[PDB]
């Protein structure tokens, strides 16, 4: 790495493994096109397995990027629009309270309060209908945001459907195998567990339990070097072959909502670059400002994503307009403006 790189990595992360007592990291800047990897400390304490730049962590709701843009490939293929009813892909979702409430809602957490968590006790097709059937919203469609695993899982449900795939079918062909992220999953497979960390949560390994929706939601498992790639392909998308991946990719960082310094993409968060870095709560409804129409993605940005698990915490953040991208895996999940300041730290650095 050159110099700089290594010593801003090294001087921000460092101390932030310490302060956060995180037992196992990777980091990777992306700086034009070229990709830098960083590791510390430990897959897998009890067993001794260092992190490299092949293990995998659990992204939790960084996943949603991958749900948004796999959402904007389908709306390119012209299989789904944002502003079709959220019952033109569910007919059974009979309840009046539906009436109104679009993909772009369930996308963009705006339905009207859906809840944060899909509830523990929903498992089958069947559970899941009767969840969403008797859910009874707070609020007017498109007029409050409440961040929701509830809301874009769904939204990734239905958006595959049209395709007949699964939805891990459809990201697997659509968006990790145009991309070459080859060692990106949905399910671990049993040949990859050698690589796959634990998580660190009070001090216990753990793995992120099954739960309906999860794949939609949560459920990605990466590492650094495809998660860097990933980065790259969000930073310049023009570079894509595969069309509809290209505009899918645009579409999931167009900005939707805005509420205060924030616009909502799918998946994809959006500030201003150059951001006042303090700009960048189990609950936090916040009323949003449509973008009539949406702003088609703004290379001046701060484009980010925080995520989390039980036992891990993520963070990827890059700005177009310089090139410069990050990724943050760590196995314990630690406070995120931690995450947001060390991440800023660097690229503010190299920026
Ligand atoms: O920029 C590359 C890269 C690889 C791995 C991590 C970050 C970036 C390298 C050259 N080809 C490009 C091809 C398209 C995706 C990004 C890559």
């Amino acid at each position: 790495a050159p110099q700089q790189i290594n010593d801003i990595v090294h001087r921000t992360i460092t101390p932030l493994i310490e302060q956060q007592k995180i037992p196992g990291m990777a980091v990777a800047v992306i700086y034009q096109g070229k990709p830098y990897y960083f590791t510390w400390g430990y897959a897998d304490i009890a067993k001794k397995q260092p992190v490299t730049q092949q293990t995998l962590f659990e992204l939790g709701s960084v996943s949603k990027t991958f749900t948004g843009v796999l959402g904007g490939d389908a709306i390119a293929r012209g299989e789904i629009k944002l502003s079709d009813p959220t019952t033109k892909y569910w007919p059974e979702l009979t309840a009046k309270q539906w009436n109104g409430i679009t993909l772009l809602h369930l996308a963009t957490y705006t339905a009207g309060g859906l809840p944060l968590q899909v509830p523990d006790e929903v498992k089958s097709s069947s559970d899941l209908l009767r969840f969403y059937q008797n859910w009874q919203p707070a609020w007017a469609p498109g007029t409050q945001r409440l961040y929701a695993n509830s809301s874009i899982g769904l939204f990734g449900a239905l958006a595959v459907k049209p395709s007949g795939l699964s939805f891990e079918q459809a990201m697997q062909t659509r968006v990790f195998q145009p991309l070459k992220l080859n060692h990106t999953w949905i399910n671990v497979p049993p040949a990859e567990e050698k690589n796959y960390a634990w998580g660190y949560r009070e001090g216990k390994a753990v793995h992120v339990s099954p739960g309906a929706l999860d794949a939609e939601a949560y459920g990605v498992k990466s590492t650094i070097e495809d998660m860097a790639r990933w980065v790259q392909s969000n930073l310049k998308p023009l570079d894509i072959n595969e069309k509809t991946l290209q505009q899918g990719i645009q579409l999931a960082q167009s900005r939707y909502w805005q509420t205060g310094d924030m616009y909502q993409g799918l998946g994809w968060e959006m500030l201003d670059w150059p951001v006042n870095p303090d700009s960048i709560i189990a609950l936090a409804a916040r009323p949003v400002k449509a973008i009539t129409p949406p702003t088609p993605a703004v290379r001046a940005s701060w484009v980010h994503k925080t995520g989390a698990t039980g036992g891990f915490g993520s963070y990827v953040a890059f700005i177009p307009e310089k090139e410069l991208g990050i990724v943050m895996l760590a196995n314990k999940n630690y406070p995120n403006p931690a995450r947001v300041d060390a991440a800023w730290q660097i690229l503010n650095a190299l920026q």
